[PDB]
């Protein structure tokens, strides 16, 4: 595994949380394996979230009415992004593999992490709308979510007062990392970190280095390939007619997004098939 | 309709843009029917969204293992929260209904909101764990996203590219609204507002001042009752056992999120029953 490349991003304001010792076990196991390593400990950083025209140098196209989507993108292509965004960037390229390590916060991704999609994955670099999901610019890259979690994992059981944790996980395994052409490996749950003890969570850390040692060579996760799509306004970025009568009579959807009104396929966003 | 209260909370940085008219023509509309209209525009308030242990002052419980759950819960009962975290919260505690006017970003709310929900949602204030969902805090208030997007209405049906915007709206509508007891009234959604033309916008703008005038009134969206689960930690707060032997024989789930690895009910977080 010498010559590939990974970049940790972490979400947490603390050096002495679990979640920081977590990315440390991170970059310590897949050092040892000879994987280069970077980081993105956005709260050290003082990483600003916020999308703004200052992430924009030189000339704005349209002052009047700014629209950032096509401001960011045009400063992408001129090369008049913000040096800090420049640098995300740079190490995003870089990376064969990028984890994300982070508590979840309001069932989802904390606001600085946030902020960081929104600031670095800008249009032409991170996605286009002629090669969305499986074709996008990331497609030789995988990407995981490392969640710690207040909630015990019957919670978000099927039949937790939560719901379905892979109804949570979508948006953003389906709709940032996949919209960009990531594959997304099973995330690493771990669930209510505040009543497990110390030693207790010297094994989660220990298996999680364990894991890390042939992450590359886990299958990913299950999202329908954009070839079963009509990819134009005028058949309205529908299924194809012809893969919707093959489905029609399976008992399964083809995953939490595209349940199709059937049953979600168990752990689609979990477990990889 | 006097008597009652307003809190219209805006995430958009331009005033030229729809978000902005579409807060423009609600405070408008409520204000003629007689409503006291509160704002928190985000960015014209430069409202910071991170949580750090600067949203507390004085004397921290543990500052050498700094955990922000304990202590901005003992900071709100010590009146020790950040003067700008009391501002919105007293905000809160006034308003009878809250719109969240913002365009989708990454398939969720902007990363200021995101912090907005996380600064301003403490412990005890906004929720209870012997209080979840719908007997929490917020059980007499009703709360509205106002959602502009990009992608076209096709694209979020359930045969679309980007999957069901009613799994996109389960962790926002069900996990930060109703977890506090909001009830949740239908989102208002306006669909590839970027490809609508300026007739059909001066329209859309006219629809949402209309709906405006009786939204109180209106049903909100379903949220499987938490008489439903055993709400103890010890139980891993499950649905009931008798519960799920009466809902075994039903074809479809409860909601997205209670779907039960069946099918789910039709725009279960996009319409009322
Ligand atoms: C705004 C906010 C919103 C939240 N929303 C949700 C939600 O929606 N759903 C949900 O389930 N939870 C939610 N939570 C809870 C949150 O997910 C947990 O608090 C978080 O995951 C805890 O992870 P941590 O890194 O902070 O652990 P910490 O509390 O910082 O540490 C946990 C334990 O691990 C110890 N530890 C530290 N380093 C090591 C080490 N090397 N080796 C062994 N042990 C170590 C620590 O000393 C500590 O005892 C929310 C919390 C906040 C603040
Ligand atoms: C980081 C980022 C992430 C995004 N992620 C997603 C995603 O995941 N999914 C998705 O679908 N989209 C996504 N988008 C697109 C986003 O949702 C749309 O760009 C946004 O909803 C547009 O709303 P707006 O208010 O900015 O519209 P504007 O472009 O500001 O306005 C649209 C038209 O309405 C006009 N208008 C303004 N005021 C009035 C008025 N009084 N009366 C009549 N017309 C008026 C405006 O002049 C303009 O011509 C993302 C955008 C960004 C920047
Ligand atoms: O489930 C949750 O959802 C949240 C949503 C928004 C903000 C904070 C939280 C939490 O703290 C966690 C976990 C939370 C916890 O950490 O400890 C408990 C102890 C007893 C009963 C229940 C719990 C929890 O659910
Ligand atoms: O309205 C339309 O309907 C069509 C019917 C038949 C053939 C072509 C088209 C179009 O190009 C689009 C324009 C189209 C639209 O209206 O929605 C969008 C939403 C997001 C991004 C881009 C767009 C568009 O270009
Ligand atoms: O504006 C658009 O341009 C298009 C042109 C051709 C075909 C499809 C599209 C789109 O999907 C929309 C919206 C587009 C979308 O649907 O989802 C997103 C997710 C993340 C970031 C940005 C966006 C968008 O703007």
């Amino acid at each position: 595994m010498v010559g590939r490349r990974a970049l940790i991003v972490l979400a947490h304001s603390e050096r002495t949380s679990f979640n920081y010792a977590m990315k440390e076990a991170a970059a310590a196991a897949l050092k040892k394996k000879g994987w280069e390593v970077v980081e993105s400990d956005l709260y050290a950083m003082n990483f600003n979230p916020i999308i703004s025209r200052k992430d924009i140098t030189g000339k704005l196209k349209d002052p009047a009415n700014f629209q950032y989507p096509a401001e960011s993108v045009l400063a992408y292509k001129e090369g008049r992004l913000s040096p800090d965004i420049v640098a995300e960037q740079k190490k995003l390229e870089a990376a064969d593999l990028v984890i994300f390590q982070f508590p979840l916060q309001w069932f989802g991704v904390p606001a600085i992490l946030k902020g960081w999609f929104e600031r670095v994955f800008i249009g032409e670099f991170a996605y286009t709308y002629a090669a969305m999901y499986d074709k996008g610019p990331f497609r030789s890259k995988k990407a995981v979510l490392s969640i710690t979690t207040g909630g015990s994992g019957s919670m978000y059981s099927l039949q937790g007062i939560h719901g379905d944790m892979n109804v949570i996980l979508w948006p953003i395994q389906s709709g940032i990392l996949h919209f960009c052409g990531f594959q997304v490996l099973e995330p690493q749950l771990t669930y209510s970190i505040g009543h497990t003890p110390a030693d207790a969570r010297i094994q989660i850390l220990e298996g999680w280095k364990k894991r890390l040692e042939n992450i590359w060579d886990e299958t990913p996760l299950y999202f329908a390939p954009s070839s079963l799509f009509d990819l134009n306004f005028q058949a309205g970025f529908l299924m194809k007619k012809e893969v919707q009568d093959e489905e029609k009579n399976k008992k399964f959807g083809l995953s939490v997004g595209h349940h199709l009104g059937k049953s979600i396929p168990t752990d689609n966003q979990i477990k990889a098939r």
